[PDB]
């Protein structure tokens, strides 16, 4: 009752929750850098070969090839590949490489945002259509001496990043670019139907990592929410503490 003990309880749990909130921030982070970097490795690697290397589709196969494959391997990605002007995509794959001439990869974001920008290129969760798996593509056009070899990808199966951050402290979740929900500690909050107004609409008034208050069941609740790359992570708790 005493609007010191209130304050110093509101002050503690404050504290507590947007601690949370940056360990799912920081999940999402590194989830991104770790494959940015591993696509940057492999960029330089494939840049790195000699010219006679990359200038023939065989020669690509046999030497690139292997060099998709170990990556791949290495992180355990679902596909990596290298997609030619031609067309043709050379294409490792879960489950050697092969050339592939029917994928209409100049069709693909992933392979058209790459050529217009000179950093790494991520896209939104997509269903893959080599292995019919939801994905995010890490992707790269790759240079030497300034002639385009092709475009690098890299997919990451969504899930991996969905399970990161569902096993995070907290109240946690995380909402896609089109606000729809993406990953949860608490798997119930995946329920399509379930309406995010209330918890969306206190975070468009206070703005990112400003703690709030709204009702659910006419009962008070806390949370804050903050963009992270076109992400938005919250977290959400009873008022109980302070008001109990
Ligand atoms: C080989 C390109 C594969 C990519 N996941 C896609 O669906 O375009």
């Amino acid at each position: 009752i005493d609007p010191f003990t209130k304050t110093s309880l509101y002050e503690s749990t404050l504290k507590n929750q947007t601690d949370l909130l940056k360990v799912t921030q920081s999940t999402v982070e590194d989830f991104r850098s770790t494959n940015q970097s591993f696509t940057r490795a492999l960029e330089k690697d494939i840049a790195n070969l000699p010219y006679q290397s990359l200038i023939t589709e065989e020669n690509i196969i046999n030497n690139v090839g292997p060099i998709l494959k170990y990556y791949r391997h290495s992180i355990n990605a679902l596909n990596v590949y290298l997609g030619l002007n031609n067309g043709k995509v050379l294409l490792s794959q879960k489950s050697m490489p092969e050339l592939r001439d029917d994928l209409d990869i100049k069709t693909k974001d992933w392979y058209q945002e790459a050529l217009k920008t000179n950093d790494i290129f991520v896209t939104p969760a997509y269903l893959d259509t080599v292995l019919k798996q939801y994905v995010i593509t890490y992707s790269k056009a790759i240079y030497k001496d300034g002639k385009i070899i092709g475009v690098l990808g890299v997919d990451i199966p969504s899930e991996d990043l969905q399970n990161l951050v569902a096993k995070t402290p907290g109240n946690t979740f995380l909402f896609d670019q089109k606000n729809k929900i993406f990953a949860a500690t608490n798997k119930e909050l995946l329920n399509p139907s379930i309406d995010h107004s209330p918890v969306l609409n206190a975070y468009k008034l206070n703005g990112d990592n400003n703690f709030f208050s709204y009702k659910l069941n006419n009962e008070e609740r806390l949370g804050a929410c903050t963009k992270v790359f076109a992400y938005t992570a919250c977290i959400t708790e009873s008022a109980d503490i302070i008001n109990k």
